[PDB]
C-alpha cells in the first residue's frame, strides 16, 4: 500500500468500473431502459429548445434501439481545445455538453454532461449519424471507443442526429432485452408534455408500432389517466404559469377510487421519488383546502401532473429521481395555492364533490377508532 | 450552437458545477453531513483492512470538521503516471483510489474513486496532514485547488490521516452548521459495526464529547435499539456468516410496538432505501416463518440489522443509498433461511410469542373488516 496502489480511470473507463452510480440498476431492466431515455431525453431537449418536432424511437430485431430526431445535429467542427470533432468529444468526455450555461438551450433535462457518453461506455456498439451544415456524418464506437474519426459520408438538406447502440452484457444482467410497453409509456407521456412533437415508436421484431401526438398537453395527460377509472367531478383543474423563471404546470382530477398517482416531472425528466415540486404542490393543496373548508363552515383519488421548468434544477443522483431544488417548492406552492383557490372559487360544484370525498375518508376512519 | 457551444469542465469543476450527482441534497442538511461520512467512511475502510484501531471526529468551534485516524496514511510518494503525490491526485482526480481492485482493501465501502475528491471540490477550504514513511506530510487546498506540493514538515512514529474541511457556503444552503446529533448516530453504529475500533466524536463548540467503544457487535446494537422499548422475547437472533465471498450478518428482535426499523448495511455503508439485501431478508423471513406455522399446525415491532460484506458491490447513485447487487439477495435469502429455522427450532419459546404477535395482527385487521 503506496503510491503505485493508486489507480486512475480515465476516458470511459470509470462508467464500465461502476455503472451504478451513472446509470442505476442494471439488474432489474430501469437502468437498462434508462440508457433509451438519456438517448431520447436529449431529443427532446431540442423539442424544448424549438428545433426537433420528430422523434422516432426503433427497436431493431437485434435488440439495438435507435433513437432518431430532426433537430440541430450534434456539432461536428472540430473542438479547438480538445482537437477532435466535438461529437467524439460528446460520447467520449464525461462533463462535457451544451447545457451548462443557457445559451444553446434555454431550459434542458440534460445537465450533467454525461448521458450519451454514458450509454456509449455502456455499449458494446454505437452508431451515429448526423445531419447538419451539408453533410452526412457518421462515426462508429465499440465499448466507447471510437473505431475511426467523424467523417462526411454525404451531403443532405436535412439536420438532426441519429445514435443506435447495443447494450454490454457483461454490464446489464438479468433483464437484457427491450420491453415495447416500457419504452411506450414514456414516450406517450412525453407527447402529452411536448405538444406538436411527433414521437414513434417502432418495435421490428413483430411490427408493432405507435404514433404519439397528443394536443391537450398534461391537461388531456390527466384525462387519458383517469381513462378507466371514474372521475367524481368533470373539470379537470388546471394552469401553466411562468414567475420568477420557473415554469409551473399542473393538472388535476379526483377519481371514485382510493389510490394516489402524482406525477412530477422537471423539464420533462420523471421524478420516482419526487422532491420539491411535490413538496410544493402538497403544502399547497394542504393550505387551499382547509381555507376553502373554513370559509364554506366546515390523497386518495387523487391523479395529478405537477411539470416544472427549471433553469438550473439539483438533482441528488445522475439518474434524476428526486429534485432537491428547494426554491422549486416555494414557486409551485405560491402559483399553485393562487389559481387552486380560484378554481374552488369558479366551480363551487366540483369543490364540494372533492371536499365531500375527503371528508368522506376522514369519517371512515374515525368510524373505525 | 455549433462546437464552440461544447464545453469540457476539467478537475473538480463538475463537481461544483452539478452538486446533487455526487453528494445529494445540498439543501436539507443530508449532502452537509454526508461530507463528513465520505471522510470517515475512508477511515473506517483502514479499520476494516485491520490497520485503523482509532477514528477522533472533532466538530471545530469555526465550522470546519477534521476525522484523524491512525490507518497507513494516504500515500504520499509521487504518483509516476501523473506525475504529482499520489496524496494530490486521490483530493484533486475524480474515479482515482486503491479500491479498483482488492490488493488494498479486501473489502471497502469506498469503490466510487470520488468521495474525499468531491468533499474537496466543495470545501473552501480543507487541510491534509499524513504520517507514513517516518515523515508528517502536510498540503492545504481552496476549492479542491492545492496552495502547494505536499510538503513534509516533519518526522513521527505514528501513520495517520488527518482530514479538516470548511464546506463551502455557495454550495450548501439552508442548512450549513454541523449537527452533534447526526454525527453521533453515524458514529455509534459505526462502533456497533467494528468492534475494537475506538471512535471518539468532540464538539469544540459546548466541548461535547463521546467515545463509542461497544463491544457486543450487532447484537448489542439490537439491544442497544430497544432500550426504550419493550422486547417481547428475551433471546435475540443473530449469526455471522461468509460463503461464496459474501458475508452476511444478522441480528433481530420484535418488541411491543408497531413500527418496523430494519438497517441494512453494505461494507458498513448504510442504505436508507434498501436494496437487494433487504429483499433476501424479507424473503427468507416470509418463507421460514411460514415454514414454521406450516410445521406446528397453524413487521410490526420488528427491530432488524443486515450487514453484508461484498467485494463488488453495486449502487444506483453515488451517495449509496439502494444496493443493487442481485446476488447478494440470495445470499442473505439462504444464510437466514438456514439460521433462522434453526433459532426458531433452538428456541421454541422466543418462536411462539413471535409468532403470536404476527397472528394478532393479521386477527386485528379481520376484526376490522
Ligand atoms: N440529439 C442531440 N441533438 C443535438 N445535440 C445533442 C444531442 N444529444 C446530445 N447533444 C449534445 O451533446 C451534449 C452532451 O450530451 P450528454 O452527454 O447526454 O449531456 P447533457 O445532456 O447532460 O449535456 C449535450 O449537452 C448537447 O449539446
Ligand atoms: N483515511 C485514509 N487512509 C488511507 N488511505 C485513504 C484514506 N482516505 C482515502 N484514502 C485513499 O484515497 C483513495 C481515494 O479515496 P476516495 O476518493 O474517497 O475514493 P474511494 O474511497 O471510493 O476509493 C482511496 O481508495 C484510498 O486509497
Ligand atoms: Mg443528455
Ligand atoms: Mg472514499
Amino acid at each position: 500500500y503506496d503510491s503505485s496502489s493508486i489507480k486512475v480511470l480515465k476516458g470511459l473507463d470509470a462508467v464500465r468500473k461502476r455503472p451504478g452510480m451513472y446509470i442505476g440498476d442494471t439488474d432489474d431492466g430501469t437502468g437498462l431502459h434508462h440508457m433509451v431515455f438519456e438517448v431520447v431525453d436529449n431529443a427532446i431537449d431540442e423539442a424544448l429548445a424549438g428545433h426537433c418536432k420528430e422523434i422516432i424511437v426503433t427497436i431493431h430485431a437485434d435488440n439495438s434501439v435507435s433513437v432518431q430526431d430532426d433537430g440541430r445535429g450534434i456539432p461536428t467542427g472540430i473542438h479547438p481545445e480538445e482537437g477532435v470533432s466535438a461529437a467524439e468529444v460528446i460520447m467520449t468526455v464525461l462533463h462535457a455538453g451544451g447545457k451548462f450555461d443557457d445559451n444553446s438551450y434555454k431550459v434542458s433535462g440534460g445537465l450533467h454532461g454525461v448521458g450519451v457518453s454514458v450509454v456509449n461506455a455502456l455499449s458494446q456498439k454505437l452508431e451515429l449519424v448526423i445531419q447538419r451544415e451539408g453533410k452526412i456524418h457518421r462515426q462508429i464506437y465499440e465499448h466507447g471507443v471510437p473505431q475511426a474519426p467523424l467523417a462526411v459520408t454525404g451531403e443532405t438538406e436535412k439536420t438532426g442526429t441519429m445514435v443506435r447502440f447495443w447494450p454490454s452484457l457483461e454490464t446489464f444482467t438479468n433483464v437484457t432485452e427491450f420491453e415495447y410497453e416500457i419504452l411506450a409509456k414514456r414516450l406517450r407521456e412525453l407527447s402529452f408534455l411536448n405538444s406538436g412533437v411527433s414521437i414513434r415508436l417502432r418495435d421490428k421484431r413483430d411490427g408493432k408500432e405507435d404514433h404519439f401526438h397528443y394536443e391537450g398537453g398534461i391537461k388531456a395527460f390527466v384525462e387519458y389517466l383517469n381513462k378507466n377509472k371514474t372521475p367524481i367531478h368533470p373539470n379537470i383543474f388546471y394552469f401553466s404559469t411562468e414567475k420568477d423563471g420557473i415554469g409551473v404546470e399542473v393538472a388535476l382530477q379526483w377519481n371514485d377510487g382510493f389510490q394516489e398517482n402524482i406525477y412530477c416531472f422537471t423539464n420533462n425528466i420523471p421524478q420516482r421519488d419526487g422532491g420539491t415540486h411535490l413538496a410544493g404542490f402538497r403544502a399547497a393543496m394542504t393550505r387551499t383546502l382547509n381555507a376553502y373548508m373554513d370559509k364554506e363552515g366546515y390523497r386518495e383519488g387523487l391523479i395529478a401532473v405537477v411539470s416544472v421548468k427549471v433553469p438550473d434544477p439539483k438533482f441528488s443522483s445522475q439518474t434524476k429521481d428526486k429534485l432537491v431544488s428547494s426554491e422549486v417548492k416555494s414557486a409551485v406552492e405560491q402559483q399553485m395555492n393562487e389559481l387552486l383557490a380560484e378554481y374552488l372559487l369558479e366551480n363551487p360544484t366540483d369543490a364540494k364533490i372533492v371536499v365531500g370525498k375527503i371528508i368522506d375518508a376522514a369519517r371512515a376512519r374515525e368510524a373505525a377508532r
